[PDB]
């Protein structure tokens, strides 16, 4: 499924992504909008053979099982094919444990390149919340 702008926003308040661990709503909007353009079936190969999945691409070395990334960890204790579901519960309650483990949300590459340091706020103006 491919979110809306302000549909995904909803979505991601409604779980609880709003200020978590002090990032507001737009960061993660934002951070969304340039992991996958909003799209929950977005699938990304990284050099070290790992794979990142999701709507917030979340990388199989560490958060999910995908029985291809040999010597991996399953933080999240979930296969990584529910990330791509277009419920995001999955990669929602993941993100929590991700934006938690000390780094923030430089966990994200896209995120501290093209959201860090600019209005966020932007990403969810004009959504009904
Ligand atoms: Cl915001
Ligand atoms: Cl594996
Ligand atoms: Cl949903
Ligand atoms: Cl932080
Ligand atoms: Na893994």
């Amino acid at each position: 499924k491919v979110f809306g702008r302000c549909e995904l926003a909803a979505a991601m308040k409604r779980h609880g992504l709003d200020n978590y661990r002090g990032y507001s709503l737009g960061n993660w909007v934002c951070a969304a909008k340039f992991e996958s353009n909003f799209n929950t079936q977005a699938t990304n190969r990284n050099t070290d053979g790992s794979t990142d999945y999701g709507i917030l691409q979340i990388n199989s070395r560490w958060w999910c099982n995908d029985g291809r990334t040999p010597g991996s960890r399953n933080l999240c204790n979930i296969p990584c094919s529910a990330l791509l579901s277009s419920d995001i519960t999955a990669s929602v309650n993941c993100a929590k444990k991700i934006v938690s483990d000390g780094n923030g949300m430089n966990a994200w590459v896209a995120w501290r390149n093209r959201c860090k340091g600019t209005d966020v706020q932007a990403w969810i103006r004009g959504c009904r919340l």
